Order: C-alpha cells, then sequence, then structure tokens
C-alpha cells in the first residue's frame, strides 16, 4: 500500500483504489495501473519533473529504502493477476530490486521529488508507475 499527497490530489494504484477514491475521481488510466483523487487537506509530497534513471524507493516487505538504476517510462507485457487481465502497462520503469505483490504503492524518489510509485515485480525485479508527465498535478 502506499500514496502520494500533492496539492488536493491523492496518487495511487488503480487496483488498490478504495470507495473513497472512485467516489472523489479525477483521473484514471487502467494501462498505468494509476488513479488519481481530489483531497480536502493539502498534501505532503512535490513531483519530479525530470529525466532521472536512479533514486531511491521504499520496500515494506523489508521495512526499507533501496537504491536503484532504474529504465525510462516504456510500454512491457505484465502476465495476468487477481486484478487485471494480461496486458501491456504503459509509462512502467522495470529495476533490478525485492518487491512483493503488497509493495505497491511504495514511492520512488530521485533528489527532484517524487517519481512514481511500485506497480510490477517479481523474481528480483521492481517496476514503477511514472508521475513525471502528470504535469497538471501541480
Ligand atoms: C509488486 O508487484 C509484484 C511483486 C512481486 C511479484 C508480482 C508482482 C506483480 N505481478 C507482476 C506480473 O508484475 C503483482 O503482484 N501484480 C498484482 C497487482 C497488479 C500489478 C500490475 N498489473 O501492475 C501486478
Ligand atoms: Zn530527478
Amino acid at each position: 500500500s502506499g500514496a502520494i499527497y500533492v496539492g488536493n490530489y491523492r496518487v495511487v494504484n488503480r487496483h488498490l483504489a478504495t470507495h473513497n477514491d472512485w467516489a472523489n475521481l479525477v483521473w484514471e488510466d487502467s494501462s498505468r495501473d494509476l488513479l488519481v483523487s481530489s483531497t480536502t487537506a493539502q498534501g505532503c509530497d512535490t513531483i519530479a519533473r525530470c529525466d532521472c534513471q536512479t533514486g531511491v524507493y521504499y520496500c515494506s516487505s523489508r521495512r526499507k529504502h533501496y537504491p536503484v538504476s532504474f529504465s525510462k517510462p516504456s510500454l512491457i507485457f505484465v502476465e495476468a493477476s487477481e486484478y487485471y487481465p494480461a496486458r501491456y502497462q504503459s509509462h512502467l520503469m522495470l529495476a533490478v530490486g525485492h518487491s512483493e505483490p503488497g509493495d505497491c504503492g511504495g514511492i520512488l524518489r530521485c533528489q527532484h521529488g517524487v517519481v512514481g510509485i511500485v506497480s510490477t515485480g517479481g523474481n528480483g525485479l521492481v517496476g514503477f508507475a511514472d508521475v513525471r508527465d502528470l504535469l497538471w498535478l501541480d
């Protein structure tokens, strides 16, 4: 689990969005595994606007932060799960690092701010849903 809180927006993995997120829906994209909802209180986070390919992410299954080298946002095949059919997920960045299904929502950050959140993984890989292109979050 995990969310980004920026301005009057809450960014979460679409497959983990609550009844409340859907009732205050601003934008969602099944192909990116992202959902944005509106909030009344002002958020604590700031978004990176950069081309960084190194950063640090929080891994809840280890209660630890790990440094990562990650690929540019791209279209990657993701096997069927209990939440989605087999499909291509867009705006996804892969990296070598530990992740388990419940790690989704962990924030990836560079020196410029929030880059994205954990969305995929398996076998020593961790994938992050990019949010740096969503300029309207600011
Ligand atoms: C953090 O994700 C994982 C970690 C370890 C193992 C497996 C995973 C993920 N499976 C894959 C095929 O990437 C996973 O559990 N997902 C279920 C929820 C939706 C996710 C998505 N489609 O973006 C996929
Ligand atoms: Zn950066």
